[PDB]
């Protein structure tokens, strides 16, 4: 929109937002004791949030209203209503507060990226990180340095491995991503529809959004073709959980179109599904992504100008524009009879219904107003950022080599990821209190360190190889730190292949020839094809370290020395290189299609051979896994659905059965234990998935010789399939539950009786109406 | 459904309901102190109604749930959840409680029918009647003789004069019917979204429902073709007001189809309009009319069988079935994958959310649990049923014969409506404490009364004429009581003409030849063509008495003797007879169509000459009306919509201007004064309405020589028209406001600027999908 020459947004994936949209605001609170609103209904705490917000908005002029329809809400000076910034961020830490240069409020805790947080398979960790982030956000708000809503979490799935924003997600699985959303959202908001909202969370990006730019296909003009079956079974479940179960107060509509219609103008998505099917809060608001309303016109061409784009997005259910479309074009829309004043008010009322419920109008003694800089210091000092990295690092390959023997006195630390700063933080980060590189972690370890760069991330020069081989020949062991970073994968920048960059694999190869223990760190969010390292017996160990955050280097060193033990697992598939060449990344069809050369997408459908599977991870000990009951027997679909469901809003939320096993540490070292529970079946119509996740857990601190019971509740809805119309359906037939990729424990069950619908999927009558 | 031989419901207008649907239930309250529910969340008074209702429904088995999807909810004995009857009625008084034969709870106050209540043009009267009905319903509830929801009020409009249920309505105008609805609903519920609901009201019948049976077109099979412009401008506003403004907690979906789709299976009506456009309560529930879900299958054929009818109605948003379709076919629908269990639960959760908000779970000290038989007696003793009849009687014709001069000592009281009982009550009534006929009113007046039947209502016999002509010759003055009743106009029985029945006009004609003062009472809800009486100089006076309720004869006699003075006005058009012969009553098009022989419908569009107009009524005095400012000047549409709107949810609810006039009693008797304020314009699309109502009021007790100020707020929304897509739009141009049919005061105003949409009408993408 603010471009200075011709810009084709069908190819360019970065919008050009106006400075008003990008402006940070100095935050403050309305004065309900003595200000102009003090004797008016918005300041009457006996009324509902909706009645208070409706009363406030009735006091505005139209010009005043329109100035508060965008993220940069200019306020209403006449009424003592402050400016209010909707555009906050908290992907993995406070991200878009008004950080000062130094001293108080100059930093916030930088956790690992979500892709690393999820690899821990610890739902309690995601919840605790959300509670700290929520506290830190409220500290910035009380200092005047931010608002009380954030555009987090990202609960899209990492469906295709090239995606430049997969790093922001909990991986490729809808079950894990749903649970991540639930934990992070309920932590941010301070409970499940609580008395006072702590931070308003925003589930994004709804929906069908998982490509930035691949092969020139800009997100801003992408029109993704998705079957109702796959929309219902895969592209929407995280949002169903966020809306129905976590009770999220905001959803962000995506830049892209689906089946012809931009999300923010998509009456089927916002009204028929989110509000009428997914039980979205009656007071919930939809934010457009930043420029997405403008994109309804340019470049989608769904509306013929920006005033018509604004009207179509408001009438579909986009309440707040991240942008300047509503602020600068809603008056023209009104004067051209495209919208009523009441239509424009509806979204601002919803926003302020949530600010009322967060205590914005309730004065200095309301909940969470007493959080200070000292609460940022004391929550950071818990070192949960370090704990998260320790739990989410994944061991892909090991012989005897890790943890390093007491005989290893010196390490050569080599490669582009060894000496780093902000690379540790991925994207959507604020300033950190410190950043510990892998180099620094080893320097702090008390091993002798010999550092050589060796090669840059994307280089075809061997200039630095000799210095690196020299360091390696004189050390007892070699740590090579490489992979990808946000110079390769970012917002508006998908990868065009899924191989290691530059000549990193060539230097690793030469390092493997020296007769020394060789440990490789594969960093970054997306996976790279490590088949050459898998196959090389002289590459002794391989770790995926993701984006490990402010304490990353200490976590990596502590795992490598065995001060801590790994138990993370991959939450995406590491595909072979050819996967990214053989079919278009914009093909949204999950099921294999030999005709189109689609081999099937994600661990659920892929018919090829991963380098390392979804759910792969190794330990510093051995486990023996067994169950008392390998055959859980039969359950009648009609019986399970027709008994009472005390404690659940819906019958299908009940536990169908517990997956239960005995896990014994039969090895030499204490370790945590991570478990994924997969279901597979021939029930329902072909084609059939290989399997799908129905549960997960992390057990803590199994000492050598000790046993712990694993108990994973498998719900009725977790084993439902999806019919060709998008209905969620329980089908009669044979099922198996399996522990991990190797299926160490298998529990069989049968569903008897007739098919039953558990979710009725509404017909899309709006997207193609004439 | 329960028919014993083949029944064609395309022609037959009465459903055959199963006895379970029709069964009255003994009412009781769940025990949240000591019963099985006491330790569960539905008995936790700290939670929301919705959370409490969701928690209750989660305790049920599916078979228990399904037994509570119909109006006759069987309860859940395991949980101590009582049976609960959703089918209550309170059209104009308690109507469907478990009345006992004699003594306490054997009767309730029987007010005039709505059509007579509205003719008073007294919005406070409608509210006060609702408050008394609400209090009497609560007395029956506390006695275990009723529930706490009613299928009232009827806020359809009396669009076509043949309709057998027009009597139940506030007349043909959408503004009046919207105000009636708002006042009666807020009175029933005990406020505007109050803390505790008093009685759950149900706006009915949504939508396009205004024909029973005319020319064998049964309501059960009728598929009414309505433009989006007329659906928005006329057939839905009373429901928009009921939902948005009165905050009604229930809507009843109608028997008929509109534009191919039965109302109860109509996603556009229930979801896109009522829920997504009209701000229906997030906890509100839709009831089908009694048998309506069954009719989605038989006879509409929208669904192929009763299970599919049930599933389509649930998915569209019909929460509760008045009938046995949900109770006896829901399980089949679930087992055939037509609905989920959550789909079936949604409607019962909505019903119980309202029952929780009415204090149903809150025990004997909850609000309204202290109302007893004492409160029926004390509210009845206020005599508001009498006052309503006095205020809603309409004087159509008079030459100073009324009120009767003191020289009249004897009256001949003749005709089929003289000696009556339940005729006074119209329909949807319970037992009354007493019923005063016109004959008893005159016997109580201290006039000497000579009674003669004269003729029966629908008679081809002159056998009683001689005895009536004799009584008339012997008396000083003749009162003829006639018209129509529920033997002519009823549910499942439209009129086939709009003329006086039998030979009543022949006997009046003969009585007009005797050189005595002659007063005719035209009784019943629909109008009959009284042109022969208008034109006969020897018919001295004509009164429209509607259905005037338990005290009706005292109200008529007190008007006629001048103990009270009439001020009511007609709330429907009295059309000439040929109006009911020249175009089909099932044509819903309001705008005149010369090709189809449609002359335009209602006072807003009719291009013919009424016998007596909508808004016509006479007084026992003369009034002089004037205003200081006849030109209120210009208003800019953008300016008016862009200033603040403090105290209003919507800008368009603001007053645009006040219509004000000085009204002086220039005559010799104290009188009330009634006013209709009409607007007319050349703004917006042709064709142009003749006029439409934007306001009304009733001033009280103007003594001779007394002046009062009439002040009627004209809101921005009241003068908005409707475009071809159904949007409510304010148009620039020239407007006139006019006091009454004679336009005694005219105030001009101009709107300037650009058209503005004040209500965006959503596209119907579902009806033809
Ligand atoms: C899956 O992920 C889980 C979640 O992350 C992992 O569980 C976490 O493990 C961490 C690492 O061990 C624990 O971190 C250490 O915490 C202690 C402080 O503990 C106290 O406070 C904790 C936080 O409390 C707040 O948040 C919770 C949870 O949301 C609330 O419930 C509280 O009310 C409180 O809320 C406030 O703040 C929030 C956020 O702003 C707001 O939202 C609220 O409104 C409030 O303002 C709390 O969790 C602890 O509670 C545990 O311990 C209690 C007994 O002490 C016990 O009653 C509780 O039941 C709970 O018990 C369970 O957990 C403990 C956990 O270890 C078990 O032992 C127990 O048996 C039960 O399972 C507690 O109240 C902190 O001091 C540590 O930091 C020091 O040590 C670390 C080591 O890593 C160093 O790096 C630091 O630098 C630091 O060093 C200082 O102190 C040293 C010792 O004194 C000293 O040596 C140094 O010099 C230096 O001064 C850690 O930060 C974490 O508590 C725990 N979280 C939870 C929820 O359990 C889980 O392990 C993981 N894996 C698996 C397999 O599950
Ligand atoms: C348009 O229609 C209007 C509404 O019907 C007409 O106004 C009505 O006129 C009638 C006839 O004159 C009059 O009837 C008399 O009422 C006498 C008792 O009055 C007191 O109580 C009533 C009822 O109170 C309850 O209801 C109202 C709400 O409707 C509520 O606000 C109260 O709190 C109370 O609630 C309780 O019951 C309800 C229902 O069950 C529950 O919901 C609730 O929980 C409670 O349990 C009040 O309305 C009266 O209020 C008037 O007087 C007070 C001050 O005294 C004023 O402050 C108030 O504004 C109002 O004033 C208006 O009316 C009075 C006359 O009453 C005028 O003087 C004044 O100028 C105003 O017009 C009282 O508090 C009752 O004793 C009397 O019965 C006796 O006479 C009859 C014959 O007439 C005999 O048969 C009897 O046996 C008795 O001997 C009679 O019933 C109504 O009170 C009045 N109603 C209202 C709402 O104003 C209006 O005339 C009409 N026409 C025009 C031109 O406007
Ligand atoms: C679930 O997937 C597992 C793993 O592919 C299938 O395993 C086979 O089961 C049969 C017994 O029915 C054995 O004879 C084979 O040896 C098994 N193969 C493996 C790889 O273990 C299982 O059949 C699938 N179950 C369903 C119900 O779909
Ligand atoms: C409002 O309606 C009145 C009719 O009541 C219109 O007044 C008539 O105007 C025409 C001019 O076209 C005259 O021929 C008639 O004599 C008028 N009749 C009466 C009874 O006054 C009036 O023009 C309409 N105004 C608008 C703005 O539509
Ligand atoms: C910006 O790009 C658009 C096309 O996306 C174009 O129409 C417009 O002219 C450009 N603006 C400027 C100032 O170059
Ligand atoms: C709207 O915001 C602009 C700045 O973007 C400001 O100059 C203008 O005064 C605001 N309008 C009103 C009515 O406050
Ligand atoms: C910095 O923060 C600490 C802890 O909340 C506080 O004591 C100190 O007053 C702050 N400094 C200023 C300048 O406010
Ligand atoms: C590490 O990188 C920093 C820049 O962050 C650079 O200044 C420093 O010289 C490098 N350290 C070594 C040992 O080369
Ligand atoms: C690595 O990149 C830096 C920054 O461009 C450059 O100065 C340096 O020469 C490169 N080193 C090698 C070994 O290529
Ligand atoms: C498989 O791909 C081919 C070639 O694009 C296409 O014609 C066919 O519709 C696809 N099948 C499905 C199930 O989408
Ligand atoms: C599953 O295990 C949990 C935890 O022990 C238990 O409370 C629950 O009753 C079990 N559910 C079933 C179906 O066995
Ligand atoms: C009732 O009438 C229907 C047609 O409406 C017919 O199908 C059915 O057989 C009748 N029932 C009986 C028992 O005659
Ligand atoms: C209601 O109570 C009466 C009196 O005990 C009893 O005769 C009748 O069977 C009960 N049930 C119904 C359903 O009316
Ligand atoms: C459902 O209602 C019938 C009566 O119509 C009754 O016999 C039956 O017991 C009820 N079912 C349950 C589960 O209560
Ligand atoms: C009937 O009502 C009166 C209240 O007027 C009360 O005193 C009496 O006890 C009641 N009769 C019975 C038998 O309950
Ligand atoms: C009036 O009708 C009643 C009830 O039909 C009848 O019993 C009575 O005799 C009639 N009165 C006269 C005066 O005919
Ligand atoms: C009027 O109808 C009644 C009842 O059908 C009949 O008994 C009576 O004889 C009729 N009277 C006249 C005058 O037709
Ligand atoms: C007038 O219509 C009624 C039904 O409303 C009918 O009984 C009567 O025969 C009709 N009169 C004539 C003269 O056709
Ligand atoms: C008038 O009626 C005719 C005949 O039914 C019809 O074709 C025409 O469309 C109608 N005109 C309007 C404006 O509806
Ligand atoms: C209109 O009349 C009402 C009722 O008296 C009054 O409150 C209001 O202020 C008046 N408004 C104008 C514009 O005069
Ligand atoms: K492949
Ligand atoms: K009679
Ligand atoms: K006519
Ligand atoms: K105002």
């Amino acid at each position: 929109q603010a471009n200075t020459s011709y810009t084709d947004y069908n190819v360019e994936a970065n919008p050009d937002l106006f400075p008003l949209c990008l402006q940070h605001l100095n935050a403050s609170f309305p004065d309900c004791a003595s200000g102009p609103l003090s004797l008016t209904p918005v300041c009457d705490r006996s009324l509902s949030p909706k009645d208070r917000a409706t009363a406030l908005v009735s006091l505005f002029t139209f010009d005043e209203l329109v100035n508060n329809t965008g993220n940069t809400g200019l306020g209403v000076s006449r009424l003592g209503l402050p400016n209010y910034q909707v555009w906050g961020e908290a992907l993995h830490g406070v991200g878009r507060a008004n950080f000062v240069e130094s001293g108080n409020f100059s930093w916030a805790t930088s956790f690992p990226m979500p892709i690393t947080m999820m690899a821990a398979l610890n739902k309690t960790l995601i919840h605790q990180i959300g509670t700290i982030v929520s506290t830190q956000l409220r500290a910035f708000s009380n200092a005047g340095l931010g608002g009380v809503d954030v555009y987090s979490p990202n609960i899209n799935t990492f469906r295709h491995p090239v995606w430049g924003r997969g790093q922001e997600t909990p991986g490729e699985d809808a079950f894990l991503t749903s649970v991540y959303g639930y934990e992070y959202i309920t932590a941010l908001q301070g409970g499940v529809d609580p008395e006072t909202l702590k931070i308003i969370a925003t589930a994004k990006h709804y929906a069908g959004y998982d490509i930035e730019s691949w092969n020139n296909h800009s997100r801003l003009g992408n029109d993704m073709q998705i079957t109702q079956q796959e929309l219902s079974e895969y592209y929407t479940p995280p949002f169903i959980v966020a809306s129905r179960d976590a009770k999220v107060r905001s959803v962000m509509c995506s830049y892209n179109a689906v089946n012809g219609v931009p999300s923010c103008a998509n009456k089927f998505f916002l009204q028929t599904l989110l509000r009428d099917t997914f039980e979205f809060s009656e007071d919930g608001y939809v934010s457009g992504d930043c420029g997405a309303v403008y994109n309804v016109w340019n470049p989608h061409g769904y509306a013929s100008n920006e005033a018509a784009a604004s009207a179509d997005s408001i009438l579909a259910g986009t309440d707040i524009d991240c942008g300047t479309s509503y602020q600068w074009h809603s008056e023209d829309a009104f004067e051209d009879s495209l919208v009523s004043r009441s239509d424009i008010e509806r979204g601002v009322i919803r926003l302020y219904s949530n600010l009322v419920q967060a205590g914005y109008f309730d004065g200095e003694d309301a909940p969470y107003r007493d959080i200070t800089w000292d609460d940022v210091l004391s929550t950071d000092a818990w070192n949960i950022a370090y704990e998260a990295a320790v739990e989410g690092i994944v061991l892909l390959k090991n012989d005897e080599t890790l943890p390093l023997s007491k005989d290893i006195k010196s390490v050569a630390v080599i490669g582009p990821w060894a000496n780093v700063t902000e690379e540790l933080q991925g994207n959507y980060f604020g300033p950190a209190p410190y950043l510990i590189s892998p180099l620094t972690g080893f320097r702090d370890s008390g091993l002798d360190v010999h550092y050589a760069l060796g090669t840059n991330l994307t280089s075809h020069s061997t200039s630095g190889f000799e210095e690196a081989l020299t360091a390696a020949k004189q050390a007892d062991a070699i740590i090579f730190a490489g992979g990808i970073d946000n110079t390769i994968e970012a917002e508006a920048m998908d990868r065009e292949n899924i191989t290691w960059p530059g000549n990193q694999l060539d230097l690793i190869s030469k390092l493997s020839e020296l007769g020394k223990p060789l440990v490789v760190l594969q960093m970054g969010g997306g996976q790279v094809d490590s088949s050459s390292l898998k196959d090389n017996d002289n590459v002794n160990a391989l770790i995926w370290g993701g984006y490990p955050g402010q304490s990353g280097g200490h976590a990596l060193a502590d795992i490598i020395t065995g001060k801590r033990a790994p138990a993370g697992r991959l939450v995406t598939t590491q595909y072979p290189a050819e996967y990214a060449e053989v079919f278009p990344a914009i093909d949204m069809n999950l099921r294999p299609n030999e005709t189109s050369g689609n081999p099937g997408q994600t661990y659920m459908w892929y018919t090829g051979t991963p380098v390392y599977e979804f759910g792969h991870g190794l330990f510093y000990t051995t486990f023996e896994e067994s169950t008392e009951t390998t055959d859980a027997g039969s359950f009648n679909i009609q019986t399970v659905l027709t008994t009472p469901h005390s404690g659940y809003e819906h019958a299908q939320q009940k536990t169908l059965l517990n997956f239960t096993a005995t896990v014994k540490n039969t090895g030499e070292r204490e370790s945590d234990y991570t478990a994924l529970v997969y279901v597979n079946t021939t029930a329902g119509p072909a084609p059939y998935p290989k399997k799908w996740v129905v549960g997960f857990d992390r057990l803590g601190g199994l000492e050598p010789g000790d046993s712990q019971t694993l108990t994973v509740p498998v719900t009725v809805e977790s084993v439902a399939r999806t019919d060709e119309q998008g209905n969620r359906v329980l089908y009669p037939g044979s099922y198996e539950l399996a522990l991990n990729n190797e299926r160490s424990v298998v529990v069989k069950f049968e569903l008897k009786g007739e098919e039953a619908v558990i979710l009725s999927w509404p017909e899309d009558t709006t997207s193609d109406f004439v």
